[PDB]
């Protein structure tokens, strides 16, 4: 059962379909309309059901063309308010009914960010985007806000006519709005049953360019050309993901490039992946994020975590396929390079939280925990580490990829637990149960800290990062002269980034050393967001005051929480930048993403 949802569980009733008819009111910052839920009973004599809501205004509820009784319970913090509906007629098991809810969103909907024209690229039009994962769909429309339920959906969205609506669904036509000629209705169908966290919407001055046989890239006109180039490997990645996971079932694979305040690297919304513009490095070097979102079309979107306690299933498998696509594009040594990097990221997470912290568990218990608060690299990297370990245990990538294909096959269109996964692992590897019984299951799955066993990693690409980093850490003042631009001449951007990651793990370094890095390596000039992030962190942690404006600038000019949160934290911990950091947040707080705002607030203790 889903301790993050207040709705009737899948064993009571099931949403089969949503028809959403709504208007986007930019002047009031509200979404207004009707959510018509097709619900199938799972019980005999069913007379009421409960739905999640969060900051919604319910006008009325209609069943069989008549209003029915409903009530909203007390707010339970981040979980929202439960809405109990009284059914006009007892249902028997498997009976279906349509329930039509008239509702309106609040401007503070934790699902939405409303952008004024000045917050956009074009400076002429406002912009709306949604982010439902994990439990924010309830802040757009009443629903069983649990990934244990999969529904199809259709939608009609009315918007000022000069703007474009897109959703996680096949685009199904536009027409002027018969109730308002200043408006267009855009229509959408999603024929593949999805968890409701995969529902997404964007409204803005959007344009598109085709980059492959089944891919259009979407953004404001100012980002289109750059985006078309950054993501040109997309078709290639799909073909590799199709080869590894099986047929791509979703029709198209489009990309939406969001304004800079999108809180994540990516969101695997079906048909329309959302990405940060912080990927636009100009050389495709951050394309692993595309590989990841593509991979989700199997791991996460076909096979879905039953509850957020099993989030690792979504993330760990997706990181595993991601790394396989990049290994195919750039070679097995590179797969190992990124795998070993990921391990480093896991050391960081475990060290940040504390080696005994509950959030360092692979399977977590989210009872009274806000999933946004619990979110970290753990399910990603501990998840991946288990799978890489098992890969090496059970006889290599080729063998384990067979299990991955069979696993997707076996659980398509379903929602599963860690036990469902493990049961199927044992079934599939029935001739290797003696080997699988060597795995410390309780530790891997249920204990905090780093995993009991570290996988084996090829070192070829990593060595030169470690060596350079060791030169800087162990350098004294009379060694600083020996450093030079030519040190970097054989390192790709991935290696520079790993070099900085290596060095960041022993930060602070002496201030003199950092100043010298700037002198010889001119890291200030790199706009690769991953490199710049780690470099600015190293500067602030080593107490370089020159870096304070640069860090404040990055933290606020984009809002990818991966970058913004640790930047603000670093600035707060540094005494010279503390007050400015707090001030800056307080100034930007109202125009930030509502989730980013909330979490940065918690990080800063404000
Ligand atoms: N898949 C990209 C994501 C965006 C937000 C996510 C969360 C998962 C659990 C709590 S927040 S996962
Ligand atoms: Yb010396
Ligand atoms: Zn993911």
């Amino acid at each position: 059962v889903d301790t993050c949802s207040l709705a009737s569980p899948a064993s009571v009733c099931r949403t089969k379909h949503l028809h959403l008819r709504c208007s986007v009111d930019f002047t009031r910052r509200t979404l207004t309309g009707t959510a018509a839920l097709t619900v199938q009973s799972q019980e005999d004599n069913l007379r009421s059901l409960v739905l999640d809501t969060k900051d919604l205004t319910i006008e009325k509820v209609v069943i069989n063309g008549q209003e029915v009784k409903y009530a909203l319970g007390e707010r339970q913090s981040y979980k929202g308010s439960p809405m109990e509906i009284s059914l006009p007629i007892a249902l028997s098991k498997n009976q279906e009914i349509v329930i039509e809810i008239s509702f309106e969103t609040s401007p503070k909907s934790s699902a939405l960010q409303w952008l004024t024209p000045e917050q956009t690229s074009g400076k002429e039009h406002p912009y709306l985007f949604s982010q439902c994962q994990a439990i924010h769909c309830r802040a757009i429309l009443p629903c069983q806000d649990t990934p244990s339920v999969k529904l199809t959906y259709t939608a009609e969205v009315s918007v000022p006519k000069e703007l474009v609506a897109l959703m996680s669904a096949i685009r199904d036509g536009e027409t002027p709005d018969p109730e308002d000629p200043s408006r267009k209705i855009y229509k959408f169908i999603q024929k593949v049953p999805i968890p409701c966290y995969l529902i997404a919407l964007v409204v803005g001055a959007l344009e598109s360019r085709q980059i492959g046989p089944r891919t259009l890239v979407w953004s404001e006109k100012e980002q289109v050309e750059k985006s078309a180039y950054e993501f040109s490997e997309t078709e290639s990645m799909l073909k590799i993901a199709e080869d590894l996971g099986g047929p791509y079932v979703w029709g198209q694979y489009d990309l939406l490039v969001l304004p800079p305040s999108f809180p994540y690297g990516g969101m695997e919304n079906p048909c329309l992946t959302f990405v940060t513009p912080t990927l636009l490095a100009g050389d495709k070097s951050l394309s692993n994020v595309i590989a990841h979102e593509i991979s989700h079309s199997w791991t996460g979107n076909l096979v879905t975590n039953k509850t957020w306690d099993h989030f690792w299933l979504n993330e760990g498998h997706t990181v595993y396929l991601e790394r396989h696509i990049c290994g195919r594009l750039f070679g097995e040594k590179f797969r190992h390079f990124n795998a070993l990097g990921g391990w480093g990221e896991l050391q960081n997470s475990v060290k940040t939280f504390g080696e005994t912290h509950p959030f360092t568990k692979l399977v977590v218990d989210l009872t009274d925990i806000d999933p946004d608060v619990a979110y970290s690299s753990v399910p990603y990297e501990k998840g991946f580490a288990l799978l890489f370990y098992l890969e090496q245990l059970l006889g290599g990538p080729e063998i384990f990829l067979g299990f991955l294909k069979a696993y997707v096959e076996k659980f398509s269109y379903k929602s599963i637990t860690t036990d469902d996964w493990k049961d199927f692992l044992y079934s599939y590897f029935k001739d290797k149960v003696d080997v699988l019984n060597q795995v410390d299951w309780n530790a891997w799955l249920y204990s905090p800290g780093l995993p009991p066993i570290k996988p084996n990693y090829d070192m070829t690409l990593t060595n030169a990062c470690i060596a350079l980093s060791q030169r800087w850490i162990t350098a004294k003042e009379d060694d600083l002269n020996s450093f030079n631009a030519t040190d970097l001449k054989d390192l790709s951007s991935h290696q520079l980034n790993e070099f900085l990651a290596q060095t960041l793990q022993r930060a602070p370094l002496p201030l003199g050393h950092i100043k010298r890095m700037q002198e010889v390596y001119n890291f200030n000039a790199i706009n690769n967001s991953e490199i710049r992030f780690r470099w600015l962190r190293l500067c602030i942690q080593s107490k370089w005051e020159d870096a304070i404006p640069l860090a404040l600038k990055m933290a606020t000019e984009q809002g990818r929480m991966k970058f913004t949160r640790p930047l603000f934290k670093d600035l707060a911990a540094f005494d010279k930048s503390h007050d400015q950091a707090v001030r800056t947040y307080q100034e930007h707080k109202a125009s930030m993403h509502p989730v980013t705002a909330m979490l940065v607030g918690k990080d800063l203790k404000v």
